[PDB]
Order: C-alpha cells, then sequence, then structure tokens
DNA sequence: CCGTGTGTGTAAAGAGTGAGGCGTATGAGGCTGTGTCGGGGCAGAGGTACTTACCTGGCAGGG
C-alpha cells in the first residue's frame, strides 16, 4: 500500500463523489460568511483588548 | 422506410432519518478512614335601632 500510494493512486475512497445537496450549499455560504467575519474581527478584538490593558 | 424524439420498468443508488440490540460503563451498597467546606437549622435582632354622653361653635354678657 505504500508503493501504491506513491507513484501515484487513487484509493477508492478518494474517489467517491456525492452529488451536493440544497442545503449544503446554504451552509457554505453561510460558513464562510461566519469566518469571513471571524477572521476580520480577531485583529479589531485583540487591538482593543490591548488597548483596555494599556 | 428509415431516421429521431420522447416514454416506461424496475431494481439500483442516494440521501434521510430512524431503530434496535449489545456491550461497555456506571452505580449502589456497607466498611473504614481522613482534610475540608458548603450546608442547614439555629433562634436572633431590627425594623339594625334607640338612647345617652362628649366635644365644638356660637352668641351672650360681664369686667
Amino acid at each position: 500500500t505504500r508503493e501504491k500510494a506513491a507513484q501515484g493512486i487513487k484509493a477508492f475512497e478518494e474517489l467517491l463523489v456525492t452529488k451536493w445537496k440544497n442545503w449544503e450549499k446554504a451552509l457554505l455560504r453561510k460558513s464562510v460568511v461566519s469566518d469571513r467575519l471571524q477572521r476580520l474581527l480577531q485583529p479589531k478584538l485583540l487591538k482593543l483588548e490591548y488597548l483596555h490593558q494599556k
């Protein structure tokens, strides 16, 4: 299995394709939005906390 | 008269929840012990009609 993984190979699990469900699309939209917000907020939150501690 | 454009069977995926049994984990029980801490009483400050009597306002005199 080592030799087969090397030289490249596609195991059966890695080839499974599941058709995307309607609700998964909304879930991904909400996920992207929320994580973009968190990444934008973390810097300002740390800035504010540092200012308060100062 | 042979092109093609649409239907159809029926189990095969595709999810989509849902269910059931089993196996592991937990508990409860005295026991005995030892540090500790919330706890839970524990009392405690500390905040219907008629008649008679009594009181008040008024006008009156007195000095």
